[PDB]
RNA sequence: GCCCUGAAAAUGGAUGGCGCUCAAGCGUGUUACCUAUACUCUACCGUCAGGGUUGAUAUGAUGCCCUGACGAGUAGGCAGG
């Protein structure tokens, strides 16, 4: 009651909960899930190999 | 051309000094040699730029790795400690 929900406003006068500006704190599933893999090209080695 | 006269200033003194006379002087030529924080190569430090790298079961994604170039400095500005 005190801080509001999706139900009850606020019980204080012209406030609202904050918002998100990204939907989830786990940026590695969103990057594995089922779509950024599919339009990835293949990834390197992670280290490169000296050259001359 | 060289040398000499012309050419006399005050502490004792200045091709830098010693000294040098077919020079160790002058003009000119042939080479060899001496080595600067310059150049070339290599290592390391930092800076800048271009790139690689979030796959899960490990520790830093202002992290790690690759490559190239660069490095003077008062007044002054900025950054990291």
């Amino acid at each position: 009651q005190v801080w509001g929900s999706e139900t009850v406003a606020s019980s204080k006068v012209g406030y609202t909960l904050p918002s998100h500006i990204i939907s989830t704190s786990d940026v590695t599933r969103i990057i594995n899930s089922s779509e950024i893999q599919s339009a990835i090209r293949p990834a390197g080695q992670a280290t490169q190999k000296r050259t001359h």
